[PDB]
């Protein structure tokens, strides 16, 4: 512990060497920086999970450089790619896309990239894969241009971006002048990514879970901070619903015992000054004071579960009227389909518009369900948000 540490991944489409390239890093470092090397099938035969109710397949490995000590899952197929993007089941501090230079950018390629800016990816670092089967100086520097400009085409900064050449295959092999590419695209992902924001560091905020009114002199509301710090007298906006409201922390109490200040990740029932039980409402958040303003229209990308995990068994048709549940309630709202869609599968992930009767505290990336009588059928993260 103290040993920064950073969670990545291999992104890319397939058969481009995403898996290859991470048996490789575990690997190299291995035995240059001492550590445990990984079989690439230990890695192709991914576990599943259950994140907010779903099921992929992913591999989770480690490895360290010096300074620092790196979380890596690598997928098996798009799709476990597209549902842990949009749910974040793994974070992402930083994404390892994976070009193989023989087929040059793929559909999924773009895809990938599309998701990680929607969901947050911050950063973003590139290896040239299966250089071994190319050597034609010219037709590398075209991928280049092809990619750094792709990059830029949805606002990760082409021109500025790493991009390691390599052959992860002859270096899970033991071809040493490849080897070196592993390290070069290492030292990247220590230098190039910075260490993330903390969350308690973040803008403060709190998603309203109960409410209550003791004594009679200032009311108390209930839910995670799930960001940033609140000082007691930093005063808060409650947003989200019906207008927005201020007000004054005036009690930070957790288990009786009695505290000044409440941190990201704490549960906590916080006291507002001047403000009644009838002004406050599950749904809404407690946020630092104009961090955050409430809508009604966003676009999002969604996924819809299947039959076999739970989810509807049939098809879905705009003007559909489903739920949104955003960290502690449901919202009900209308859905717009891309140009072309008609009805959406389950089982299918539509970059979907969806519009709500009432106001959210939001911003883009944020994660919701989609649910009927309380079921959950889906899942998203809000792309961009409009009204
Ligand atoms: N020639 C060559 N083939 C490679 C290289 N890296 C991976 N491959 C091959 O590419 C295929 C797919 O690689 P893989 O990592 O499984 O891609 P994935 O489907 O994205 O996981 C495998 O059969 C590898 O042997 C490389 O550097 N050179
Ligand atoms: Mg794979």
């Amino acid at each position: 512990r103290t040993k920064p540490h950073v969670n990545v991944g291999t992104i890319g489409h397939v058969d481009h060497g995403k898996t290859t390239l991470t048996a490789a890093i575990t690997t190299v470092l291995a035995k240059t920086y001492g550590g445990a090397a990984r079989a690439f099938d230990q890695i192709d035969n991914a576990p599943e999970e259950k994140a907010r109710g779903i099921t992929i397949n992913t591999s989770h490995v480690e490895y360290d450089t010096p300074t620092r000590h790196y979380a890596h899952v690598d997928c098996p197929g798009h799709a476990d790619y597209v549902k842990n993007m949009i749910t974040g089941a793994a974070q992402m501090d930083g994404a390892i896309l994976v070009v193989a230079a023989t087929d040059g950018p793929m559909p999924q390629t773009r895809e990938h990239i599309l998701l990680g800016r929607q969901v947050g990816v911050p950063y973003i670092i590139v290896f040239l894969n299966k250089c071994d089967m190319v050597d034609d100086e010219e037709l590398l520097e075209l991928v280049e241009m092809e990619v750094r400009e792709l990059l830029s085409q949805y606002d990760f900064p082409g021109d500025d971006t790493p991009i390691v050449r390599g052959s992860a295959l002859k270096a899970l092999e033991g071809d040493a002048e490849w080897e070196a590419k592993i390290l070069e695209l290492a030292g990247f992902l220590d230098s190039y990514i910075p260490e993330p924001e903390r969350a308690i560091d973040k803008p403060f905020l709190l998603p309203i879970e109960d409410v209550f009114s003791i004594s009679g002199r200032g009311t108390v509301v209930t839910g995670r901070v799930e960001r940033g710090i609140i000082k007691v007298g930093e005063e808060v906006e409650i947003v989200g619903i019906k207008e927005t409201q201020k007000s004054t922390c005036t009690g930070v109490e957790m288990f009786r015992k009695l505290l000044d200040e409440g941190r990201a990740g704490e549960n906590v029932g916080v006291l507002l000054r001047g403000i009644k039980r009838e002004e406050i409402e599950r749904g809404q958040v407690l946020a630092k004071p104009g961090t955050i303003k409430p809508h009604t229209k966003f676009e999002s990308e969604v996924y819809i579960l299947s039959k076999d995990e739970g989810g509807r068994h049939t098809p879905f048709f705009k003007g559909y009227r489903p739920q949104f549940y955003f960290r502690t309630t449901d919202v009900t709202g209308t859905i717009e389909l891309p140009e072309g869609v008609e009805m959406v599968m389950p089982g299918d992930n539509i970059k979907m518009v969806v519009t709500l009767i009432h106001p959210i505290a939001m911003d883009d990336g944020l994660r919701f369900a989609i649910r009927e009588g309380g079921r959950t059928v889906g899942a998203g993260v809000v792309a961009k948000v409009l009204g």
